[PDB]
C-alpha cells in the first residue's frame, strides 16, 4: 500500500525571468502533508500534541527509527536554492507537516521566441518523488499550490496557473510521482513599442520627408546611414535573446528594413545616374515612384510578415 | 493564552536599491524578546543567571524540551541572507533574547515609475510568525525598530519610517502575526539634471542657434542628428528601469522631443522646398515662424507634460 | 580483491556553455551502486529491509564501522557544486545506492576556435576514484549515464554522447578509475548569419552600388567608413571568444575585409588622382576595373578562406 | 569586574575599493587575547599545556560550562565574510587566543566625491562587543593591528592607519566597546590624466587650430561635435560614481566645457551671420577675438574651478 | 623537536587571470603528509590498517585526544574557496594523509603593467603554518607540487614553475613555515595584434593614402576623426587594466598617436592657411614634407618607445 504525500507549491515572488539564459527565478513555499503511523506518539496532558522540528533533527529521528521519508527533487532547479524555512510539525497521529521556503532559479526549456516580442510562454516547476508509486503517491495539497499576488514582475503578466500530477522514471525504472506547477505569462510590449518600433518608424518617416528635397545624393547618404542604424538595432535586439538557431519575427522585421533600405540606395543610385547622364528631367519623372515606393515597400513589408508569421 | 514575542528590526545600511530588478538590499539587526516560563532555570551562586547560546544549540535545547519556538520568515526576502550574528540570551525567568544580524535583498514590489525621475517610493520588510495568533502574538519591541544613520545611500534620501503589526494566512488558515518595517525614500535628481536634462537642453538650444545661419539643409541635417541623439538617451534611460508595460514621465519627455524634432525636419524640408522652387524670398519670410516655433514647440511641450503628469 | 562501484552520470540540463571562459554548466544526477558486505544487516520479518540515509549520517556510520567509502572527485569541476540530493539506500545485502543531483560548472579545455563559427567541440565530465584500482574499480552503471532531452541549450546542438572508463594518477601513484561522460555539440550558425554575415554583406553590396555614381571622393569616404564598421565587428566578435594566441577563421574573414577595404581606398585615391591631373576620361576608362574588382576581390576572398581553412 | 579582550585586526589585502557602491573589500586577520580563569585546566606533566580548538567545539565547550564568550559583530560588514581560519588556543591559565582570517566587503559611508578625482577618503572597519563594558572591555592587542605591505591596490595609495577604541549602544542601552581600524588613502590621478584630462585638452587644442582656417561654418560644425564628445565624457565619468545628489569638481569641469562650447557655437554663428550680411571684412576684424576667446574662456575656466574648489 | 609536515600543492586548472582586479583563479589539490605517533593504532586481522576520515570527524578526533593539527592558511587567498575534497587517511604508524581539492581566487600583487602588452608576470600561492617552526616545520612533499597540463588558459602561457620553503611572522612573532608555489606566465600577443595594433596601423596607413588627394581640408577632417578613434582605443585599453598611477607602454603608444595626429592637424591647417593667402603653389611645394612627415613621425615614434621602454 503506497502512503500518500500532499504536495503544495506556492510562488510568492518572480524575482525575474532571464530570457537570454532561458530560466526564471522565484521566492516559493513548498508544503507537504504526509501521515506516518510509525511517527505517532502519546503526550501526557500539559505536553503539546504537536511537535516542532528542524528538518536537521527530524531526519536524524527518521534515521534512528529507520523510517523512509518521501524524498523528492526539484527536477528543473538550476544552481543553489537559498532556503529560509525547512520546518516539520508532527501531530499525535503521526501526520508530518513539512514547510520549505526558498529562492531558486528554474529551467524554462519551454521557450518559443518564434513570435518575439509577441510570444506567450510556459514556465513550470517539477517536484519529483525519488521513490516509485508502489511506496509513495503524490496527491494535490488543496487550497495552497498556485501564484501569490505580489510577484513584482513588470514585463511579463501571467495568463493562468495549472496544477496536476504525472510520472517520471529518472533514477527508478518503476513509475514515480511528479507534482507540476505550470504557468503561462505574456509580454508587456510597451518596452518594445517605446524603444524599438517607435524609433525605427521615426527614422523611416523622417528619412522619407527628405525625399521632397529631390537630392538623390542626400537620399543615398541618408538610406546608407539608416542601414547602420538598423544594424545597431539588430545588436540591441540580439542581446535580449539567446544565440537561437531559429529565426525570430523580430529577426524578419529587421532583415525586412535591411532589404528595403539597400534597394532605396540602389534605386536612388540609378535616379542619380540619370542626372549624371543628362536625363535630369526623366529622373524627375521617375521620382514620384521613388517617393511613393518608400511607404509602400515598408507597408508591403507589414503584410509580408503579418501574414508569414500570423 | 498566546505568549507574546517582541519584534525589533533596525536597518544599519542600505547596501543599494536596484530599481531595474525592483528590490533593495540592507544590513539589518533583528531583536526578539520572548518569555517562555518552561525555559526558566535556577543557578547556584557563582554561576551567571543569564545563559548565552549559539542558535544551533538553543534550538537543539528547545527540541530536547519539545518547546515550540515562535518560528518566523522574512516574507519579501530574495535569495540568501548572509547572517553575522544569531545569538540567544536566556534569564532565570526564561526570557529568550534572540539577536540576528544579516545582509539580505528584499522585494520592493511597491515601485511606481509613473513619475520617474520625480517619483518617491515605498520599501518594506515583512517579518511573519509562521504560527497563528492563538499560539504566538508579535508585539513591537520598543526603543529599537527603525533605520540607523550611516545607510550610505546617495541617490535616495529617506522621508520617514513606520512600524506596525498586522496578520497574514500564508501556510496557516488561522490568522498569523506580521511585523512590518516600511520606509519611503525619494530620489536626489542631481544625477538626472546633470547627465540628462542639462545636455538635452544644451543640444536643443545650441541646435536652435544654427537657425540664425538661415541654411535649411544644415537645419535638417542637424535635427536629423538630434533625433538619433534622443533615441540614444532613450536607451540610456530605458536601462535604469525594468521593461515596464506602463509609460514613464521620462518616456513622454523623450517621445516629446522625438515628435518636435521630426516636425522640425518636416518644416525645414518644406522651407527648403520653397528655395528649390524659386520662392527663396518667401521661405525667408516664413523663416521667422520656423525660428520661433522651436522655442515655443519645446515650451508648449513643458506644459503638455507638466499638466498631463502633474 | 577490488570491490566494484557502478558509476551513472546523467545531464538533465545544459544551463549554458560560456565559450569566453572555456567552461560549460549542467544540472546533473550521479548514481552509484556499491555492494559492501560489511554494511549488510538483518531484515527481521515485519521490519524494512532497505535503510534510507542522509549522506551526513551514512558517512558517520561508515566512520563508526571504519569502512572505506569509494571516495571520488569531479576532476574538471570549476567553483561550487550546488547539490540538491545526496541520498543513500542500503539493502540487507549491503548494496549502497548513492544518488547525487547538482548544478556545477566544468572545464572544457577541449575548445578549438580555429574554425569559429563553424567549429564542433568536445564537452566532458571526469569522475575519478581518489583510491587506486587495487581497492575500488569503477564499472559502468548500465541504462542511466547519458544526456536528458530537455537540455534547453539553443546555440549548441549535441551530435553524440559516449561513456567509457580509464585510469589517472592524480594523488595516488597507483592506477585509479576515471568514469568519463563525453559529448560533442556543434553550433547553430543562424545567430552568426543574422547578426554578422548578413550585415557585413549588406554593407559591402550597398557600398558597391554607390560606385555607379562615379564619385571617387564619395567611394573613398565610404570605404574609410566601412573600415571602422569592420573594426567594430572586430570588437563584437573578439568578445564572444577568449584572448586566444591562435587565429580564428572569423579573424581571417575580418582582416580579409580590412585588406580589401584599405586597397579600395588606395585604388579610388589613384582614380581620383587622375581626375585631379586632367586625365578624367582615362580614370573613367579604368573605372570598369574598379567597379568589378570590388565583387571579385571579395569573392577571391571567399576562396582564400574556404580553401586555406577547409 | 569587566574581563578585558585584546582586539587585533590586520588587513593583508585590499581586494578592491568599489567607489560606485561606496564600499571596499579586504582579506583580514582578527586576533583576540581573552583570559577566562574558568577555562583554566591542569596538565599532568608530559601532557601539552595548550589546547587547540575548532571555534565549532570551543563554543560547544563554553556552552557546556555556561561561560559567556565576548560576542562581537563587524558593524560596517556588507554581505558574507568568507572565513579561512577560526582557531582557538587555550593555555593552562585559561587565556583564549582566537584568530579569524576572512575576505569581506565593508561600508565606506566616509565617501566625499566633492573633489573627485583629487579627493582623499576614510576607510574604516568597526569591531563592536555586543555585550556592555560592565561585562567585557576591548583593549588594543599591541604589535598586530594595522595594514600589511602587499595590499595589491593600484589606484589608491594609503597615507596613514589609526587604531583606537570607543563605545556604541547598538542592542544594549549600556555603553559597549568598539575597536576601530581607520585608514586614509588618496587616488593615483595617472588614470584620470591619461584617459580624461589629456584627451579633452587635445580635443580643445586641436579644435582651436582649425580656427586659423577662418571657416566659421567649419568652427560651428566642430564645436557642435565637441559638445557630444563632452556629453560622452559626461557618461564615462558619471558611471565611475554613484547617482550623487551633490556636484563633483569633475561635474563642474564638464559643465564648464559645455557652457564654453555652446558659446563658441553662438559666437561663430554670429561671425558667420556677418559674412551672410555682406560684412565679411568686419567678421574678419572681430575674428581675432573669437580666436583668442577660445584659450582665455578655457583658462578663465581653469581658475573659476581652481579657486571655487581650492 | 618540531614534527615535519609535507606540503604538496598542484594546480589542475587556471579558471582565469583577472588582470584588472590583479588576481588569478585556480582549481587546485593540496596534499599533506604529517606523522603523529599519538594517532597510531593497532588492529586485529580483519580491520584495515588505513582509516579514512571526513576532516569534520578527523578534527573532532584530534580535539578528543587534545592533539595539535599543523593549522595552515592560504595567505594570498581572496574570497571563498569552494572545496570538493577534504579527506584524511591515517596509517597504523599515525601518518596523517590530508587531501584538499578546491577552486579559489588568489592575490597576484606581483603585477607589472610597465610593458603591457609585452609584460611577463609572477603568480604565486602562499601556504603558511599558523604555528611557529619550534612546533611544525613545512617540508616539500616530492613528486606532486607543480602545474597540470590542462590549465585551459589561452591568453597566458606558463614559462616555468618553482617550489620553495621560507618563513613569515603573521600572527606569531616566532618564525613560521611558508610553502610557496610560484609560476611565471607571459601573454599571447595575437589578441593585441589582431584587435589593437592591426586596426591602428590600417587607420594610420589608409589615412595617409588620402594625402595624395592634396585636399588639406580633407586631411584635417580625417586626422581629427582619427584622434577620436584613438581616444576610443584609449578607453578599450584603459579598461583591461586597473587605474594604475604608473604609465603603461600601451599608454605611451596611444599618447604617441595623439601627439602626431594633433600636429598632422596643425601642419595641414598651416598648408591650408597658405592656399587661403594666395600661396597655393608654395603649399604644394611644402606638401612633399607633409606627405613624408606622416610615415617618419610614426616611425621616429616606433624608436622613441622601443628605446625608452626597451
Ligand atoms: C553605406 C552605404 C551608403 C552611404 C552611407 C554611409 C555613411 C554616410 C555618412 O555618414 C558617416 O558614416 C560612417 C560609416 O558609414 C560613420 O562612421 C561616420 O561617423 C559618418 O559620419
Ligand atoms: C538618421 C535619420 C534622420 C535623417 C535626416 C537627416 C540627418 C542626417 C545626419 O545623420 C547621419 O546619419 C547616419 C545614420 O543614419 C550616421 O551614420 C551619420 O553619422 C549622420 O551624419
Ligand atoms: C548636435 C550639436 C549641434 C551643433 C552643431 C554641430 C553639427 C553636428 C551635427 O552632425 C552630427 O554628426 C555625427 C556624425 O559622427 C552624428 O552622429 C550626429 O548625430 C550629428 O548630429
Ligand atoms: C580611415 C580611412 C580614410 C577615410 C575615412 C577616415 C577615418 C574614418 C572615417 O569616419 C570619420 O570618423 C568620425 C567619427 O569617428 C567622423 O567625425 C568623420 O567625419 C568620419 O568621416
Ligand atoms: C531530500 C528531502 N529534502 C528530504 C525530505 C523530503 C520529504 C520530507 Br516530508 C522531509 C524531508
Ligand atoms: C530564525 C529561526 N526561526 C530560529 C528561531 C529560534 C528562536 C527564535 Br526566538 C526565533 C527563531
Ligand atoms: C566524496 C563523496 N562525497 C563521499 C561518498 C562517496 C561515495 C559514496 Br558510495 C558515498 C559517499
Ligand atoms: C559570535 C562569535 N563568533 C563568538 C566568539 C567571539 C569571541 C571569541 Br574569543 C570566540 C567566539
Ligand atoms: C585550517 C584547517 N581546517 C585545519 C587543518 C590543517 C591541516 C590538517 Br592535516 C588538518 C586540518
Amino acid at each position: 500500500e503506497p502512503s500518500d504525500v500532499f504536495i503544495g507549491l506556492k510562488i510568492d515572488q518572480i524575482t525575474g525571468i532571464n530570457q537570454k539564459e532561458e530560466n526564471f527565478s522565484v521566492v516559493g513555499s513548498l508544503r507537504i502533508d504526509w501521515r506516518q503511523p510509525l511517527l505517532a506518539f502519546e503526550h501526557a496532558p500539559g505536553e503539546p500534541k504537536h511537535r516542532t522540528y528542524t528538518l536537521a533533527t527530524f531526519l536524524k529521528l527518521l534515521e534512528e527509527k529507520q523510517i523512509r521519508w518521501p524524498a523528492f527533487t526539484y527536477h528543473n532547479q538550476q544552481g543553489r536554492m537559498d532556503f529560509q524555512n525547512r520546518l516539520i510539525s508532527l501531530s499525535e497521529d503521526g501526520t508530518v507537516m513539512y514547510l520549505e521556503r526558498f529562492t531558486s532559479t528554474f529551467q524554462a526549456p519551454a521557450f518559443d521566441f518564434r513570435l518575439f516580442p509577441f510570444d506567450n510562454q510556459l514556465f513550470f516547476i517539477h517536484v519529483d518523488s525519488i521513490f516509485p508509486q508502489h511506496l509513495f503517491r503524490f496527491q494535490e495539497m488543496q487550497g495552497f499550490s498556485g501564484l501569490g499576488d505580489q510577484l513584482g514582475e513588470e514585463e511579463w503578466i501571467v495568463t493562468e496557473v495549472n496544477t496536476h500530477l504525472t510520472t517520471h522514471n529518472e533514477f527508478t525504472k518503476g513509475d514515480a510521482s511528479r507534482f507540476v506547477l505550470e504557468f503561462h505569462a505574456e509580454r508587456h510590449l510597451n518596452y518594445y513599442l517605446m524603444r524599438i518600433l517607435i524609433p525605427v518608424l521615426l527614422i523611416i518617416t523622417v528619412s522619407w520627408f527628405t525625399f521632397f528635397l529631390q537630392d538623390y545624393t542626400k537620399r543615398i547618404d541618408l538610406a546608407g546611414g539608416n542601414l547602420l542604424l538598423f544594424i545597431a538595432f539588430n545588436f540591441t535586439i540580439s542581446s535580449d535573446l539567446p544565440r537561437l538557431g531559429y529565426i525570430t519575427l523580430m529577426d524578419a522585421f529587421l532583415v525586412g528594413t535591411f532589404i528595403i533600405t539597400a534597394l532605396v540606395v540602389l534605386g536612388n543610385v540609378w535616379l542619380r545616374r540619370l542626372e549624371n547622364h543628362g536625363k535630369q528631367a526623366l529622373a524627375r519623372k521617375l521620382d514620384i515612384y521613388a517617393i511613393t515606393s518608400y511607404p509602400l515597400a515598408y507597408l508591403l513589408g507589414a503584410l509580408t510578415l503579418w501574414l508569414l508569421f500570423f
